[PDB]
C-alpha cells in the first residue's frame, strides 16, 4: 500500500521536481528532460493526490488547470500606483526625450531598452514566496483580483526560488500562434473572434471560470517590481537580471544603451525584427537605467518622467 505519511513526503518531492520542470520549460524556455519524463511524474502526483486530497497544495502543478468558478473579480488597490507611458512617435520625439533628461539630470544618461510587449499589465504580489494576489492595472490605483487566473499561467511562479515578499509587475499576453488557434477554435463553436491578440488576453483574464482560462495559452514578461523586499538592482538593467533570478520570466531583448544614439540603433534594429517574434509589441520602451537618477526626475500626473514609449503606427 501507499500510506498517508509516505505520500505526505513523496508528494513534497514530486512538487519540487515537476515544479523545477516546469520552470525551465515554461520560464526559461528550455526544458531540461523528454515530455515523457515529466508527464510520469506528474502522473505519480496525480495518483497521491486523488488518493490524499488534502495533500493538494496551491504550488502543486496539478492546480494549473483550474477549477474555481468567481462570481465576480474583487478591487485590488495598488498602492503603489500603476502609471502609464508617455509617447513618442518620430526620431525627434526620442531625441527630445533625451535632451529633457540630460537638462533635468545635467550629464549624460545611460537607457535600459525594452521591447513593448502588447498584452494586459498585471502585478503579482508574494509573501514570503507565496503566490498570493495577481491583479489588472485597471486605472492605476484600482484594479480587479484575478489571482485564480493567474494561476492557471504556467509561468506565474507559485512558490518562489527564496522565500521573499516582493510585488512584481509586467505584461500577460496571448502569443501569436496561440491566439491564431484559439480564433478557429471560436470560428468552429460559433464565436465572434477576437481582433488582436491584446484584446484574446483581456478577454481570457476577464472569465470567471479558471478552468476556461488554464486553457488559453497565456505567458507573461515581468519588468519590474512595485515593491523591493530583500531585493538589491539598483537600475533598470540590474532589476531585470534580479527579476530572473528570483524566478520570473524576463524578455531576453532587453538591451542597456551608453548613447541615445545607441537607442535609436535598438529601435531600428527591433522595429524590423519585429515580424520574427512570436508575441506581438506595439513598440520600445526607454528608460533611464539607475534608480537614482529616475527618482530625481519623478513622474507627472500620467507618466513617469524618466520613461517614454516609442510607439510603430
Ligand atoms: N520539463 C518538461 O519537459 C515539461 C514541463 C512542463 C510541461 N511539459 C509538457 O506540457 C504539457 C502540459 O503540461 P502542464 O499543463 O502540466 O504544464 C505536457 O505535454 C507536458 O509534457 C513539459
Ligand atoms: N508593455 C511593456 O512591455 C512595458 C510597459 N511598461 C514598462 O515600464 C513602465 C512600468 C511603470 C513605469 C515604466 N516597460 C515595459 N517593457
Amino acid at each position: 500500500p501507499l500510506t498517508l505519511t509516505a505520500a505526505t513526503t513523496r508528494a513534497q518531492e514530486l512538487r519540487k521536481q515537476l515544479n523545477q520542470y516546469s520552470h525551465e520549460y515554461y520560464v526559461k524556455d528550455q526544458p531540461s528532460v523528454e515530455d515523457y519524463v515529466y508527464d510520469r511524474l506528474y502522473k505519480e502526483l496525480v495518483d497521491i493526490e486523488t488518493e490524499f486530497p488534502d495533500l493538494i497544495t496551491p504550488d502543486s502543478p496539478t492546480q494549473r488547470v483550474g477549477g474555481k468558478v468567481l462570481s465576480g473579480f474583487e478591487k485590488a488597490p495598488h498602492d503603489i500606483p500603476m502609471y502609464s507611458l508617455n509617447d513618442g512617435f518620430s526620431k525627434e520625439d526620442i531625441f527630445a526625450f533625451d535632451e529633457r533628461v540630460r537638462k533635468a539630470i545635467g550629464k549624460p544618461v545611460a537607457y535600459c531598452c525594452e521591447l513593448k510587449i502588447d498584452g494586459l499589465a498585471i502585478s503579482l504580489r508574494y509573501e514570503n514566496g507565496v503566490f498570493v494576489r495577481g491583479a489588472t492595472r485597471g486605472d492605476g490605483t484600482v484594479g480587479e483580483n484575478i489571482t485564480e487566473n493567474l494561476r492557471t499561467v504556467r509561468s506565474v511562479p507559485m512558490r518562489l526560488t527564496e522565500p521573499i515578499s516582493v510585488e512584481v509587475r509586467g505584461e500577460c499576453y496571448m502569443p501569436k500562434q496561440s491566439f491564431v488557434a484559439l480564433n478557429e477554435e471560436r470560428e468552429e463553436n460559433g464565436q465572434d473572434i477576437f481582433a488582436n491578440p491584446r484584446n484574446a488576453a483581456a478577454g481570457s483574464l476577464r472569465q470567471l471560470d479558471t478552468k476556461i482560462v488554464a486553457k488559453r495559452n497565456l505567458n507573461t514578461f515581468l519588468y519590474t517590481v512595485a515593491d523591493f523586499g530583500p531585493m538589491k538592482a539598483k537600475t533598470q538593467f540590474e532589476a531585470l537580471e534580479e527579476l530572473s533570478a528570483i524566478g520570473f520570466r524576463t524578455n531576453p531583448e532587453r538591451q542597456l544603451c551608453q548613447s541615445i544614439d545607441e537607442v535609436w540603433a535598438y529601435i531600428e534594429e527591433y522595429h524590423e525584427k519585429r515580424s520574427t517574434l512570436p508575441y506581438e509589441i506595439d513598440g520600445i520602451v526607454i528608460k533611464v537605467n539607475e534608480f537614482a537618477l529616475q527618482d530625481e526626475l519623478g513622474f507627472t500626473v500620467k507618466a513617469p518622467r524618466w520613461a517614454i514609449a516609442y510607439k510603430f503606427p
